[PDB]
RNA sequence: GGUUCUCCCCGAAAGCUAUUUAGGUAGCGCCUCGUGAAUUCAUCUCCGGGGGUAGAGCACUGUUUCGGCAAGGGGGUCAUC
């Protein structure tokens, strides 16, 4: 139980550190977010197909 | 901007790379928890290594002063077939 107290140790920030993404409501990247580049799974080529 | 009861244990970072990136984020570095593993790791002594920094030096790359020797160059006087 975050955001109860000092002696609780998740007090007044719910383990979400200071002022980021993480820490806004509805916050964060999407999957695979590779902080602006394209993504591995983007870099890397297709190959094969489904039989 | 704000985030509400208590105690105990451990305990950071403000670095690297990249980004329409630079008050954001991701991976790594650093933290915590869990599970494994070796006389694994750290320190010292001894041994075996590559340095080319500080310093020094002026053979080399340059730079710099004085003296000696001295072509050569410039100026003047004759001659300038
Ligand atoms: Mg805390
Ligand atoms: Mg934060
Ligand atoms: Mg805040
Ligand atoms: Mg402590
Ligand atoms: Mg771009
Ligand atoms: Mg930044
Ligand atoms: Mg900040
Ligand atoms: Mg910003
Ligand atoms: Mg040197
Ligand atoms: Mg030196």
């Amino acid at each position: 139980r975050l955001g109860r107290g000092i002696g609780s140790g998740l007090g007044k920030t719910g383990g979400r550190g200071h002022k980021g993404q993480k820490s806004r409501s509805g916050g964060g990247v999407r999957r695979g977010f590779e902080g602006g580049q394209m993504p591995l799974y983007r870099r890397l080529p297709k190959f094969g197909f489904t039989s």
